[PDB]
């Protein structure tokens, strides 16, 4: 019921022979019109039995790469079918090559993430540089659906107290107005322009687009 | 330009005193010092320091309408003000969270690499311990061998696999023989070497 | 860790266990039927009687067999042989790694979702260097001594009288951005504000300059 | 960078309409004094807008503004070409490239994990073992020509011949005396298998 200890687990030798000779055909060592040698001579090539070599060649005969209907030897039929058979048997899709593809993927992504780390470091460097280069350049927030104090005058909202930002412009329903004043009312779906320091966008975010 | 960019001096004072209130140095209802005393504590003008506190007055954290000094109203609102004003979503902290994210992800992908190493070693070592253990594949519709019997399909030639069972339309058949047809949606059980699943895959539902 | 001069193998007794459980579960060994002697099973599997003793003890502990009889082992449950097979497969080494790899992949997808949202929020915080030209600031100087000095901006209702929103004040060499209504105007400051061209003139006429 | 800032500032004025289309600026030194910058730098600052055809300086008297539309174009490209914009785009490209790579990984590990074999679950697919202990009848022939499945209803899955355990041996495989033959089927296929080989 068990594999005998002296018995080594193997696959069918006839398939092995078929693959070897098909590989030679696909390489061109055995040309298309070229015929193979006797059934005993091919056995001598791999030091194997002639009958097993015949079965190996019967595999390729059934796969129509060669024909054995002629006693002189084996005449080759299609090199193109040999390459198709080689691609199919050597699947180039096993768990081994897929491991290599997966390892290549992980290494590429690790390199990309380090690249990302340097990119975001420099992005912070550039936000700190622009805050000094163009200190009056405006920000724009989009007052999204999750909303709390919409429909309220600016003066009543005490915006500057909690955000440190001065509201400078309002796009309300596609209408761009600069310097709107305290009685101006904001609804949802408006673009709000403001000026301040590096963190006023964050403060405006937490204050307006977060309940 | 020819100067140095600075934010509102009053906001800094407001934030400082609000933090002290939130830490508990100035408890609720307790009396504060004069606008001039804390001004000297902060090395600022009494008038500017008063406006710094006027910010918190308008934010209803304290009241100063009694002249004796400033009375604390709610520490709870001071905490809210600190959470809202101080950094909670800036690009500086977000950079740090992003870097923590990428480093954690690097560790996972490294774990993934060792996991796939061990998975290949285990599938190969297990294949010797169970050389007749079956595989199971599902034939999709993208297959040219549909409606054909195993005898002409020459499966063993091209896959090195021995079909042992076929699950066709909810009926499990063991040892089906050449007079069995493969249709879309069948489970095909087979034995072979470690690469036969791949060979079956490309042979049936690929190319 | 496994040395490069070693191998991993499943113990023979476990192989015996699964083999006999498979026979029971497929029905070759009916429930009532007795198994052969511990020595006969050892010879059939070419293993020591002691390893066969471990295999039969495996199925005994799983209540698939009982050995209180010297004649042999009596079959107990066909379904529990199937249960044992279920547990053995799902407990196999490649099964555990299969689950671990799937969990790792799932965790990494969530981490990248978190990353996507974090970089969304990170990237959104950018100020417009030039695209906004109606928001380019204007500049007046408190050059001519005017009125309402030493007062903050909110108490003056500047926007009513000039229609301008102050964005920055340079008071004696300190550039202050977003100074708020509590900020003071003195003589000799650079005053930056936003509005249109008729608001520039209005600011000027308001502060007694032009 | 100060010269770039002046260029942007004056382009902003032109684009907002502060300098009407065709209005003249004063001599470069007069506006340069308005800024806290040297006139020498300001001359290059306006040379920038001259090179982009926002203004012309061939009138020593001063600067003549040309087109508001081209000033806006300059502003748009200036924001896009600023180093904070390009890094933002690069970071977005990096994140999306990694998303696709993980998409690929998701498909690769799916195909990679699918390739497992049922060590114990397929109890109906557990093989039987027959021993050709009696050399008689069907022997020395390939199993495919032997009509094995035809007459026994069994599919041979392994053959142990002379100390070599062969998995999936194929139709071209021959049976000799003393081989262990593994096959799959039912309880009655085991009996039929055995009976077939003049064993019992």
């Amino acid at each position: 019921p068990m594999v005998s200890e002296q018995s080594e687990i193997v696959t069918s030798k006839y398939q092995k022979i078929a693959v070897a000779v098909a590989q030679r055909i696909a390489n061109g060592d055995y040309e298309v019109g070229e015929k193979l040698k006797s059934r005993t001579t091919i056995a001598s090539t791999f030091n194997v039995s002639p009958e097993t070599a015949r079965k190996g060649l019967n595999i390729l005969a059934d796969l129509q790469i060669l024909t054995l209907k002629h006693g002189s030897g084996a005449i080759i039929l299609s090199k193109e079918k040999a390459i198709e058979f080689l691609n199919q048997y050597e699947t180039s899709h096993s768990v081994a090559i897929l491991k290599g593809k997966i390892r290549d993927n992980i290494k590429a992504q690790q390199q990309e993430m380090e690249e990302l780390a340097t990119l975001v470091d420099d992005f912070l460097l550039q936000t700190r540089a622009v805050s000094k280069q163009y200190p009056l350049a405006p920000y724009e927030i989009i007052v999204s659906e999750d909303s709390e104090h919409l429909g309220k005058s600016i003066g009543e909202l005490n915006v500057w107290h909690q955000t440190g930002a001065t509201i400078v412009a309002i796009e309300h329903e596609g209408k761009f107005i600069v310097s709107p004043g305290p009685f101006s009312v904001i609804e949802q779906g408006d673009h709000i322009f403001f000026v301040g320091d590096e963190d006023v966008y964050a403060r405006m975010k937490t204050y307006f687009n977060l309940r």
